[PDB]
């Protein structure tokens, strides 16, 4: 909001108020971090000062003015930041106007669609065909390769989730072999989600989590002591210490309270690390749901990190670097190592030229990773991407849906995000949707790999927009931007 002050002779006076209205908690809008204040004027600028004392910095580039509000560029609930502006009359165009907030967050930033409901689905009574748009690509058994990384950019299926079971000739841990695998139905809908709603890739996260805690991978090596798991009559070894605190993904303790006051919006006041992450042989234990979740967010978080700092420069980058993996090579290193690592690495500006004509990324950069980390998520995670012969799939129960949800609700979100209205209306689209996509099976389930992705675009259509949030609050606006990678 901009109004005049004092209007006289050669000199205009602005006031504008900046401030967070919001009195209790609202999506995406409990806190706002502003990177800068951009306005246009011909005339010069006199004096910017704030109304109740002291003034923030601003930088004059013609027309285009910047004003910085340094310390004070952290809005929370219920406060208002008023600045007034002092211009000399000058040009056709001696009025503060165009007045463009900027926030702290990486506006170039891309999330692939992976798919979208069919533009005649509506809340209520829809059709089978407002689920599916043609049935013969929908229930297509035939399996498209491809050779996506941490983000999903081109997903093989608009609404299949590909989970590639392939063995694994890489030596995994000190290991012969491997053969990926899924623990449980309930930690593949974790995965799925995690896809729909971050558009991260499941395979990733499968290689991710067998990489750090041998979660969703077993082995026929018999050096390797674990629990004994069965695929296709055939013995297999599954060395997981599932009684680590940090789970399967190996989220510390530091980096879950770090997203957890990053995004508010996500995690609850309640949210506790050990609840979160810490799973167990019983495949009911809620963990199983959200370490997922917390994986893809504590992941998203580094490359909303990057694009808050790098900017404009991050899109350029990807599409001008001759290493395909590049993104995920780095986003991988900054889960292991850090995300101080990548900015020591300074790869976005000091190794700018040497990043961007690298064939790998990471042998050039020495990107290795704690036990060769970042070469071994990415292999199996290509070798997943490659695997064409078998997908895994499930059979999802409605008490199965309806758990999973009730772990959502009770894990994610904040009150006031979605109102109990609104969940038992979701709920109904859901039940409906699960009803109409069951018959196809007999009305006894529906497909995880065929059904699940719909089941989770027709419980988002009542998700709050933008369904992917911004990360905020104070400690986010110190590290981004202070952060140069
Ligand atoms: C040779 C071989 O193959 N041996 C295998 C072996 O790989 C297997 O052991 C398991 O390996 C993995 C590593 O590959 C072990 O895991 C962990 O993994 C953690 C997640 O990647 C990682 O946590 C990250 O560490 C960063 C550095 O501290 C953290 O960044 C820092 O966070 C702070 C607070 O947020 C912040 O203040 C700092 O600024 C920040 N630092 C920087 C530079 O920015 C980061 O937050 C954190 N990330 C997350 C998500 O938590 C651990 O560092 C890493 N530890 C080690 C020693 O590598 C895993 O623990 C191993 N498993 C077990 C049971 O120990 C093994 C399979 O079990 O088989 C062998 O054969």
């Amino acid at each position: 909001a901009y109004r005049i002050v004092s209007e006289t002779g050669d000199k205009i006076t602005v006031e504008l108020t900046l401030a967070n209205k919001n009195t209790h908690y609202v999506w995406n809008g409990w806190c706002f971090d502003i990177k800068n204040i951009t306005f246009e004027t011909t005339g010069k600028v006199l004096s910017i000062k704030y109304a109740d004392g002291g003034e923030p910095v601003y930088n004059v580039n013609g027309n285009l003015v910047t004003i910085d509000l340094t310390w004070r560029g952290i809005f929370h609930l219920n406060t208002t930041v008023k600045i007034i502006i002092e211009i000399q009359k000058s040009g056709d165009n001696p009025y503060p106007h165009n007045f463009k907030i900027h926030y702290l967050r990486g506006e170039s930033i891309i999330y692939p669609t992976i798919g979208e409901l069919p533009a005649s689905w509506k809340p209520g009574n829809f059709t089978l065909s407002d689920l599916i748009a043609d049935p013969k690509s929908y229930y297509d058994p035939h399996v498209k390769p491809h050779q996506n990384g941490f983000i999903m950019y081109n997903p093989p299926h608009p609404t299949q989730i590909i989970i590639g079971l392939a063995d694994i000739d890489y030596p995994l841990n000190l290991a012969s072999s491997a053969r990926m695998w899924v623990p449980n139905k309930y930690f593949a809908m974790g995965l799925a989600l995690a896809y729909e709603w971050f558009k991260v890739n499941p395979n990733f996260l499968m290689a991710l989590a067998a990489k750090e805690n041998w979660g969703t991978a077993v082995t026929k090596d018999p050096a390797f002591k674990g629990y004994k798991v069965i695929i296709d009559e055939e013995e297999y070894y599954w060395p997981v210490q599932i009684d680590h605190p940090d789970g399967i993904f190996q989220v510390e303790s530091g980096n879950f309270n770090q997203i957890k006051a990053y995004y508010p919006d996500i995690f609850p006041d309640t949210a506790d690390h050990d609840d979160y992450m810490k799973v167990s042989l019983d495949p009911n234990d809620t963990a199983w749901i959200t370490s997922p979740i917390v994986a893809a967010v504590s992941l998203t978080m580094e490359r909303e990190l990057l694009y808050a700092a790098v900017g404009d420069k991050y899109n350029e980058f990807l599409r001008l670097a001759k290493d395909p993996w590049a993104e995920t090579e780095i986003i991988d290193f900054g889960y292991n190592r850090g995300v101080g690592a990548i900015e020591a690495l300074k790869i976005f500006s000091d190794n700018w030229e040497k990043a961007i004509n690298a064939e790998v990324l990471w042998k050039e950069f020495n990107m290795e990773g704690f036990g060769g980390h970042v070469p071994t998520v990415i292999n199996i995670t290509a070798t997943m991407d490659m695997e064409t012969e078998r997908i895994y799939d499930a059979n999802l129960t409605w008490d199965d849906i309806e758990y999973f949800f009730t772990v959502v609700r009770q894990k994610f979100f904040r009150p006031g995000a979605i109102s109990d209205e609104e969940w038992n209306a979701m709920m109904r689209d859901v039940k409906r949707a699960y009803d109409l996509l069951s018959q196809h099976w007999g009305g006894d389930h529906i497909s995880y790999r065929y059904d699940f992705l719909t089941i989770l675009r027709v419980a988002m259509k009542h998700w709050p927009e933008p369904h992917i949030p911004r990360p905020t609050g104070d400690d986010w606006y110190y590290h981004a931007r202070n952060y140069n990678p």
